[PDB]
């Protein structure tokens, strides 16, 4: 997705 960002999905 983008992780560090938002909240984080698949780098997170």
């Amino acid at each position: 997705v983008q992780a560090r960002w938002e909240a984080a999905f698949d780098l997170d």
